């Protein structure tokens, strides 16, 4: 029933039409009316954008033979008084007139308003003039007001209205010489009904002279040429104002800047006037001493829908939206979009490739007529996945296989479904609803500042449209670009595969920028000793330094030399750069004559049992060309790599007797793990703090900080998902295990981007066994075949079955895990899982 | 003949009262007033701020019973939308009423707008108005404008006006369907004389659809019902709109951010209607194609006086003013006001005491009667020093000997003139001008964004004021907080005592962050190798470090040592720090087996004759607490200071044959001289790189870079003075050079201050007279004595003789100097000039 996208307002029978806005005499409905048009307008404008539903006045209405009018547009041009023309898109179907907004964002060439208002309810005094405030004016009493709360003839008539004041007894029609300025005010009202009077009248003139200056304020003075006509004395009485005028000022709403909170220093008398034995009047005086906060007349007109109705904020509700990962995509982003989603003039590109090559894969039929549906078209890019709401973030529905999503120039975007099951009812509802949470998220996440659409549509390939005002689709080169960049942050900041799709192009993007500021230290020292946390990668970064060194040095791309531990990580460091990668069983039996410098890396796994390597790295390069049998005396380099807080081998290395005290340079700017397997980090950092285990030293805890991540994890973590799982004991765990992970590979996984991991390491050849042939009990559900190859287990693309001390330094995005419970002290196995995964995390402690 | 400090601008007989801002039905002259006086206003705020004389309107008039009235307030409330109570004040006197107003500097809590405008002559286009933009919104136009040419049922009806452009034929009265958008406006007229019609309409229309979209602009079709009517083709003729409306879109002022400069691209064409063989009329299309750039309607109202007359300014004038030491000053400005110019509840402070000690010792009468000349009070500030014009910069005067700049709290700010002789038309004139130029210093550069006057007054101590409305004095503790820190400001960018009293804290205040920025590194490094640049001063950044060292590593003050060279840079580091100072032959003969760091300066000096420094130094610390022999294996810190441009010592020292390469830090972020002293080591440090003399290694010239000056000497050297004199050999110098220093500690300048820096060193026999023999030469113009001792040349408060090698590493604000021509290839001793002067700096060069 109608499906549609965003978020309809209702509003009825109001008229967008030029002969009900020049004709209606009947002001009261022509009032109601247009005030529930810009009530909700500026209520869907200031929430969250979207679109507004009307009804449609005359029976053969058009836009184009009757135009807008002058009152509706004159209401909107002072409700928007940057530009209308960028937030208000008209349309008309039928019995339908259709309005669009967008999300009040303004551009960075302007002055910061989060939320724009009517009047922002905070009134003023110039000269002679009570006036209302715009956003602007009102954002500067406020942001001048808080500067001052933190920190702690103009004149002349001033002082004569204190004889005013003090006076008590006072002649008839008296024109005292004092007039209008910046401290007195004497606006009279003599009608019947006084006691409303008195809150249309001063809730703005106690905040004129409370935010100003001040405070004078008059009851029985004409305003021409400060003339007193007084009262009869039946009209007025001396009893009938000091009644009222306190139930006046005690209900405005009030905010303070400060925390000794005052209230507004009424002190309010009655004047009387005696001569000739013939009474004719008297005079009420309104003394209000100058607020140290902001004191509002009424409720403000920032009016934000709420509950699927149209809602009234309040005063505290309005200051606090008045003022005030995260930081590099927004730099970056640039980047990130001009090499994962290109822009150019040749033909549709199915982008995401690993979902493409299941679908082709299981449904043949699905990917033929496909590319038949869309048009006939070369400028666009499809996004191919399964649920897109899921994927930001919402329950996945079970009946649904695919969904698409099309950017194109001259076509708006729009969302086909692909449904199995008939399920009509239940379909075109969740159609829907992916075409609102991904919007309000590319504009709010993303920060996408232009017009755009997504059109629900469901297919149902297994065997009424919309309109849109002709400029919510994209134009150019130059949008398509912004697009591609907002849905490229808000694919970054949910649990998805196209998150881990961009994810990795990210950490280079940044990988990039850190060994820049490392190359710079380059220049500066010979030698440095690198102090690193859990989770630094010091492997993708120790790659970018040597093309520096080779740049900036101008030698030969063999003459650097890089140290490991073993052949794992030993593979992949062969390939990616140009150096002699060697083992530690290799670099302790390698005779390297030509050696130039040293980039090693792992420095925390070197037996004492047989032979040395700091005496040998010590005895290989800093003899060097010195002494007096050479005048040349080139300096080398001897870059370590020290993860102090792993530290796991108790024979010395040579480096703790002098503590490994040299240049330091401990990297917190360097962390790319998930914010919660990071988190895990966190919280299992501040163990060993405050309980250290009997072999390591605790002075090396001097260096760590806290307060070094949450800022550094603030700033370097992406989201992802941590699970976990309890009472699984091996007989236990023999069926339940190979459910979780039959369903992963579908979603766009690769076989090769998942790992099994396991604990015991040391019963590796019985995990072949338990778990490989208990895949097979997983494998009679889709015809296909695994195999598992932990010797060749770095570049396979099948899944490969790993262990902690077997798989070490190099990452993958998916790992899984297996644990019977070992021992009851030994709790240091959880130190090793989260240090290798990078964004899902599967995790099995029992 | 009436003294004024600012700048008047004769009006003439304007009304500024409500009688005739209400009853003036003579229209005309009116409004010429109106627009007079809203234009000398507007040009005096946009200029520099002054004064505005007036004349009277009634012979009893006074501001308390007349008022100001409705359009003026109107008027000024218009042209000032942030507010009114901050730039306008007045008053009467006599057959006189004045105006003031102040220089438009807005407060960081709101959108920068360099110059307030009335209109900013650049229309847009909304859905059916064309606008006049504001200064905001003007601004952001510029700035989209720009930032776009920097980087390379509504919307239909553009493509159905196209019709109504390619038809060259139409039939009459016919209502086309097309109305007001955002792309074609169809404003008509049909009156007589049709020329200067479209110079006043169309510029606005040729902005609106150049500024947003499109264009379409039409003559002869109603705006009420997209009605055509047509006129007569006696009339109307088809011949007489071509010939004026392309010389009406030529002269309009345009600004180009772009590069190819393109005009605006008419493309108009006459259309006719033919019916019936009778014809009734025809309309006109003019076409516009959207303009790159921005196009200005007529000449901007941002007026801006001119040659003491009233000015009108052009788009090309207007766009770069409405779009956009000097650093540091402002950062520490606070700092430097509470430590010189404190403001307390005690006595009025004389704080200058160094011309209050010479105006008592040679002139007592004149400090008698002086302290009750101003006022029996407390809270105040007097500033005492010679010809203030001067001071600011301008030409001294040959009679006056002091004025006063008094500062209080409820008092104004005014400003007296001490005068011998009896000379009344050379007084005045000068007391005008101070008041001048010292006002228009603060509000500028100085930063003072309130209100201050300062009143000239004459007393001629041998033996009619003016007026000023009570908000231009001071009000309580902040305004004169923020008058005595805008006053820092200007005293620290002129060459002044009381700016060589300012820059010796100003450079205090900076070695602070300097060595809290270096003793971040004592975490990290334990050696360090500074190279620095001639004019570092290491001795001042070499005192705050031993702070930090003690209260990092917590151990005893004495467990410090310091290395010079000679007993003059022991002295004065004997004092100001707790270490033990030690010479060259000392540090070499001292045997100190208890110390355990070292942080040595001037390290360019070592005699490689006798023994060795850097050998000692490297068995007296290296030796530390290692070996075998000791479990603990505290490291010590060696900081040596290296000046390499300046070494002229080619013996062997220990740090050459390693190229003295360690873990470096070259500071270019320390330099403490003038900006016109160092522009003389710009310049001579340029030449030897160029020209290497024999002894010198130009492998260590690859650290100094150029344009690592510009922004060190930018941001850390103050302004001051730089003489020259030439062709005065040692008998003509023998009278020349008495004159020029007599009148130097008359200025201001404290003994102790000044310095004669002599060249030749060996001749110091010679030396010691033939100047101060030639010294009491001069002083037989005031009776006094004079008293030269180099020997203890440091702390004696007498005038200090002293020589290049003699005199090193310690500054002084004065120097001189004395060269004959030695040899035509040693040109060296211009180096030894600026190393050593802190401002002024007086030369000899013969
Ligand atoms: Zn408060
Ligand atoms: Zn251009």
């Amino acid at each position: 029933e109608m499906p549609y996208p965003e978020v309809i307002v209702d509003v009825g029978r109001v008229i967008f039409g030029e002969e009900n806005r020049k004709k209606m005499t009947n002001s009261c409905l022509k009032r109601s009316e247009n005030s529930r048009i810009i009530r909700a307008i500026c209520a869907l404008l200031n929430s969250g954008g979207g679109v507004i539903k009307a009804e449609i006045d005359d029976k053969t209405y058009s836009y184009q033979c009757h135009g807008l009018g002058q009152d509706l547009e004159t209401s909107f041009q002072k409700l928007l008084p940057s530009g209308s023309q960028k937030y208000l898109d008209y349309m008309q179907q039928g019995h339908n007139l259709l309005i669009f907004v967008k999300s009040w964002s303004p551009d960075v060439f302007s002055l910061p308003l989060r939320i724009c208002s009517l009047r922002s309810n905070l009134y003023r005094r110039d000269v002679t003039s009570a006036i209302n405030l715009s956003a602007s004016s009102a954002l500067e009493l406020l942001r001048e007001k808080g500067f001052r709360a933190q920190r702690g003839e103009e004149e002349d008539m001033r002082i004569l209205a204190s004889e005013f004041f003090k006076k008590d007894k006072l002649m008839y029609k008296e024109k005292l010489n004092f007039t209008a300025s910046t401290h007195v005010a004497f606006k009279r009202f003599t009608t019947k009904k006084v006691i409303p009077r008195i809150k249309e009248m001063l809730p703005h003139y106690v905040s004129a002279f409370a935010n100003t200056q001040g405070g004078y304020v008059l009851i029985g003075v004409d305003d021409k040429s400060k003339e007193v006509v007084g009262c009869k004395w039946e009209k007025v009485n001396p009893d009938l104002l000091k009644k009222e005028i306190e139930n006046c000022i005690e209900k405005l709403p009030t905010f303070h800047f400060c925390c000794e909170k005052p209230k507004v220093n009424f002190t309010t008398k009655i004047l009387n006037v005696y001569q000739k034995d013939v009474l004719d009047g008297y005079v009420c005086v309104i003394q209000v001493e100058p607020f140290c906060c902001v004191v509002f007349a009424e409720a403000p007109d920032s009016w934000i829908m709420k509950d699927n109705s149209v809602t009234r904020l309040t005063a505290e509700q309005w200051v606090v939206m008045m003022l005030d990962y995260p930081i590099k995509v927004h730099k970056f982003k640039e980047a990130l979009q001009r090499h994962l989603f290109p822009v150019t003039q040749e033909e549709v590109q199915f982008k995401p490739e690993s979902l493409c090559k299941k679908l082709f894969s299981d449904h043949k039929e699905l990917e033929g007529l496909m590319k038949t549906l869309i048009h006939p078209c070369s400028q666009g890019i499809v996004i191919f996945s399964r649920s897109w709401a899921g994927d930001v973030g919402f329950r996945k529905e079970q009946n649904v296989l695919c969904d698409a999503l099309l950017i194109a120039v001259n076509s708006p975007v729009v969302l086909y479904t692909i449904l199995i099951d008939p399920n009509w009812p239940g379909g075109l509802e969740y159609a829907r609803n992916t075409a609102h949470q991904l919007k309000q998220k590319l504009q709010t996440v993303g920060g996408y500042t232009g017009k755009v659409c997504i059109i629900p549509r469901l297919i149902h390939l297994s065997s009424i449209p919309l309109r849109y005002p002709r400029s919510y689709r994209l134009a150019d080169e130059e949008e398509m670009e912004d697009l591609l960049q907002a849905l490229v942050v808000v694919s970054l900041s949910s649990r998805s595969l196209l998150s881990d799709q961009m994810g990795c192009e990210f950490f280079n993007l940044l990988i990039m920028e850190q060994s820049q500021l490392l190359s710079e230290s380059l220049q500066k020292t010979r030698e440095l000793f690198i102090y690193c946390f859990p989770g630094v990668r010091k492997t993708a970064l120790a790659i970018k330094i040597m093309e520096k060194i080779k740049d900036l040095f101008h030698c030969k791309p063999k003459e650097i030399l890089y140290v490991c531990e073993s052949d794992s990580l030993k593979d992949f460091v062969t390939q990616q750069t140009t150096c002699q990668a060697v083992t530690r069983k290799t670099f302790m039996q390698g005779e390297f004559l030509k050696i130039k410098h040293i980039v090693m890396d792992e420095t925390e796994n070197f037996c004492s049992k047989y032979g040395n390597w700091y005496m040998k790295a010590k005895n290989i390069t800093h003899p060097k060309a010195k002494g007096t049998g050479s005048e040349n005396l080139h300096h080398g380099i001897l870059w370590l790599f020290l993860d102090p807080f792993q530290i796991h081998h108790a024979d010395v290395n040579g480096l703790p007797p002098p503590s490994a005290q040299f240049p330091r340079k401990t990297i917190t700017s360097g962390i790319h793990c998930a914010l919660e397997i990071a988190k895990v980090m966190k919280e299992e950092m501040k163990r060993i703090k405050e309980n250290p285990p009997s072999n390591m030293s605790p002075d090396t805890l001097a260096l760590f900080s806290e307060t070094a991540y949450e800022e550094a994890t603030c700033a370097q973590a992406l989201p992802g998902v941590c699970e976990t799982k309890t009472n699984l004991t091996t007989e236990q765990i023999a069926n339940y295990v190979a459910r979780k992970c039959h369903s992963l590979f579908q979603c766009g996984y690769l076989p090769k981007d998942i790992a099994i991991l396991c604990r015991r390491g040391e019963d590796r050849g019985r995990y072949r066994l338990a778990l490989l042939k208990a895949m097979e009990l997983i494998e009679t559900h889709r015809p296909s075949e695994v195999v598992f190859s932990p010797a060749t287990g770095v570049w396979g693309s099948h899944i490969v079955l790993d262990s902690i001390q077997q798989f070490s330094g190099l990452e993958r995005t998916v790992v899984f895990g297996l644990s019977p419970e070992c021992d009851q002290s030994e709790e240091f196995h959880k130190l090793c899982f989260a240090s290798r995964a990078i964004k899902h995390l599967y995790l099995l402690y029992e």
